Protein backbone atom coordinates (compact mmCIF):
# COMPACT_ATOMS: atom_id res chain seq x y z
CA UNK A 1 0.00 0.00 0.00
CA UNK A 2 1.15 3.44 0.45
CA UNK A 3 -0.63 4.30 -2.57
CA UNK A 4 -2.81 6.83 -1.97
CA UNK A 5 -0.28 8.70 0.40
CA UNK A 6 2.37 8.76 -2.99
CA UNK A 7 -0.15 9.81 -5.40
CA UNK A 8 -1.73 12.24 -3.02
CA UNK A 9 1.96 13.60 -2.88
CA UNK A 10 3.23 12.63 -6.26
CA UNK A 11 0.01 15.41 -7.75
CA UNK A 12 0.66 18.04 -4.84
CA UNK A 13 5.11 18.19 -5.75
CA UNK A 14 3.85 18.16 -9.62
CA UNK A 15 1.13 21.18 -9.41
CA UNK A 16 3.26 23.26 -7.60
CA UNK A 17 5.06 23.45 -10.95
CA UNK A 18 2.23 23.42 -13.52
CA UNK A 19 2.09 20.10 -14.40
CA UNK A 20 -0.95 17.85 -13.56
CA UNK A 21 -1.21 14.47 -14.19
CA UNK A 22 -4.30 12.18 -14.44
CA UNK A 23 -5.20 10.36 -11.32
CA UNK A 24 -5.09 7.35 -13.52
CA UNK A 25 -1.46 7.82 -14.64
CA UNK A 26 -0.57 8.78 -11.13
CA UNK A 27 -1.61 5.46 -10.04
CA UNK A 28 0.11 3.43 -12.61
CA UNK A 29 3.52 5.45 -12.19
CA UNK A 30 3.14 4.18 -8.43
CA UNK A 31 2.14 0.62 -9.83
CA UNK A 32 5.28 0.83 -12.08
CA UNK A 33 7.65 2.34 -9.21
CA UNK A 34 6.91 -0.75 -6.60
CA UNK A 35 7.66 -3.23 -9.13
CA UNK A 36 10.98 -1.69 -10.60
CA UNK A 37 11.73 -0.84 -6.93
CA UNK A 38 10.10 -2.83 -4.34
CA UNK A 39 12.27 -1.76 -1.16
CA UNK A 40 10.53 2.26 -2.06
CA UNK A 41 7.60 2.46 0.01
CA UNK A 42 9.34 0.41 2.70
CA UNK A 43 12.41 1.43 3.03
CA UNK A 44 12.73 4.91 0.79
CA UNK A 45 12.05 8.35 1.05
CA UNK A 46 11.76 11.56 -1.22
CA UNK A 47 15.51 11.93 -1.32
CA UNK A 48 18.35 12.55 -3.89
CA UNK A 49 19.76 9.30 -3.27
CA UNK A 50 17.08 7.08 -3.02
CA UNK A 51 15.60 8.77 -6.21
CA UNK A 52 18.50 8.72 -8.19
CA UNK A 53 18.48 4.54 -7.21
CA UNK A 54 15.30 4.48 -8.23
CA UNK A 55 16.34 5.64 -11.90
CA UNK A 56 19.68 3.31 -12.24
CA UNK A 57 16.81 0.30 -11.45
CA UNK A 58 14.29 1.95 -14.03
CA UNK A 59 16.93 2.62 -16.80
CA UNK A 60 18.31 -1.03 -16.08
CA UNK A 61 14.61 -1.91 -16.54
CA UNK A 62 14.58 -0.29 -19.91
CA UNK A 63 17.61 -2.04 -20.83
CA UNK A 64 15.88 -5.35 -19.81
CA UNK A 65 12.67 -5.52 -21.48
CA UNK A 66 12.43 -3.02 -23.95
CA UNK A 67 10.25 0.22 -24.09
CA UNK A 68 7.34 -1.93 -23.86
CA UNK A 69 5.26 -2.12 -21.13
CA UNK A 70 6.93 0.93 -19.56
CA UNK A 71 4.24 3.93 -19.17
CA UNK A 72 5.21 6.73 -21.47
CA UNK A 73 4.83 8.82 -18.30
CA UNK A 74 6.96 7.56 -15.84
CA UNK A 75 10.65 8.88 -17.20
CA UNK A 76 8.83 12.23 -17.37
CA UNK A 77 7.54 12.06 -14.12
CA UNK A 78 10.70 10.50 -12.42
CA UNK A 79 12.84 13.29 -14.29
CA UNK A 80 10.47 16.09 -12.77
CA UNK A 81 11.11 14.75 -9.41
CA UNK A 82 14.61 14.28 -9.91
CA UNK A 83 14.49 17.74 -10.64
CA UNK A 84 12.37 19.19 -8.11
CA UNK A 85 14.34 17.10 -5.59
CA UNK A 86 17.80 18.88 -6.63
CA UNK B 1 8.94 2.13 10.98
CA UNK B 2 7.80 0.73 7.41
CA UNK B 3 6.15 3.95 5.51
CA UNK B 4 7.78 5.66 7.51
CA UNK B 5 11.36 7.24 6.22
CA UNK B 6 8.81 8.47 3.16
CA UNK B 7 5.97 9.74 5.21
CA UNK B 8 8.97 11.66 7.39
CA UNK B 9 10.46 12.58 4.18
CA UNK B 10 7.21 14.33 3.01
CA UNK B 11 6.07 16.07 6.09
CA UNK B 12 9.81 18.15 6.24
CA UNK B 13 9.87 19.24 2.82
CA UNK B 14 6.83 20.93 3.29
CA UNK B 15 7.48 22.13 6.47
CA UNK B 16 10.74 23.38 4.94
CA UNK B 17 9.11 25.41 2.41
CA UNK B 18 7.16 27.37 4.97
CA UNK B 19 10.14 27.93 7.07
CA UNK B 20 9.23 25.48 9.57
CA UNK B 21 12.46 22.57 10.51
CA UNK B 22 11.71 19.96 12.99
CA UNK B 23 14.44 17.47 13.55
CA UNK B 24 14.42 14.40 12.33
CA UNK B 25 13.95 12.49 15.38
CA UNK B 26 10.37 14.61 16.42
CA UNK B 27 9.17 13.71 13.00
CA UNK B 28 9.87 10.37 13.61
CA UNK B 29 7.56 10.34 16.75
CA UNK B 30 5.14 11.93 15.40
CA UNK B 31 4.55 9.65 12.88
CA UNK B 32 4.56 6.81 14.98
CA UNK B 33 2.28 8.75 17.72
CA UNK B 34 0.39 9.05 14.28
CA UNK B 35 -0.07 5.49 13.18
CA UNK B 36 -1.07 4.47 16.92
CA UNK B 37 -3.74 6.77 16.38
CA UNK B 38 -4.35 5.96 13.34
CA UNK B 39 -3.34 2.31 12.05
CA UNK B 40 -5.78 2.84 8.73
CA UNK B 41 -3.39 5.97 7.17
CA UNK B 42 -0.65 4.47 5.94
CA UNK B 43 -2.70 1.70 3.90
CA UNK B 44 -6.18 3.66 3.15
CA UNK B 45 -4.90 7.28 3.85
CA UNK B 46 -3.83 10.23 2.05
CA UNK B 47 -2.04 13.71 2.35
CA UNK B 48 -5.87 15.32 1.72
CA UNK B 49 -7.93 17.55 4.23
CA UNK B 50 -10.47 15.07 4.44
CA UNK B 51 -8.35 11.77 5.97
CA UNK B 52 -6.09 14.64 7.78
CA UNK B 53 -9.20 16.20 9.61
CA UNK B 54 -10.12 12.24 10.58
CA UNK B 55 -6.28 12.12 11.95
CA UNK B 56 -6.72 14.84 14.29
CA UNK B 57 -10.42 13.47 15.41
CA UNK B 58 -8.52 10.19 16.32
CA UNK B 59 -5.35 12.02 17.97
CA UNK B 60 -8.19 14.19 20.20
CA UNK B 61 -9.88 10.90 20.89
CA UNK B 62 -6.70 9.14 22.11
CA UNK B 63 -6.32 12.22 24.62
CA UNK B 64 -9.60 12.29 25.70
CA UNK B 65 -9.31 8.45 26.27
CA UNK B 66 -5.42 8.59 27.71
CA UNK B 67 -5.28 11.92 29.32
CA UNK B 68 -3.11 14.63 27.91
CA UNK B 69 0.18 13.22 29.09
CA UNK B 70 2.62 10.62 26.93
CA UNK B 71 1.33 12.35 23.95
CA UNK B 72 4.33 13.94 22.23
CA UNK B 73 4.41 17.87 22.19
CA UNK B 74 5.17 18.45 19.01
CA UNK B 75 2.04 16.20 17.63
CA UNK B 76 -0.50 18.39 17.99
CA UNK B 77 1.60 21.84 16.43
CA UNK B 78 2.76 19.47 13.29
CA UNK B 79 -0.49 18.37 12.84
CA UNK B 80 -1.84 22.25 12.50
CA UNK B 81 1.14 23.65 10.81
CA UNK B 82 0.28 19.99 7.97
CA UNK B 83 -3.85 21.41 8.30
CA UNK B 84 -2.89 24.73 6.89
CA UNK B 85 -0.88 23.45 3.92
CA UNK B 86 -3.46 21.10 3.04
CA UNK B 87 -6.18 24.53 2.14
Amino acid sequence: KGQKLFVSVLQRLLSERGLHVKESSAIEFYQFLIKVSPWFPEEGGLNLQDWKRVGREMKRYAAEHGTDSIPKQAYPIWLQLREILT
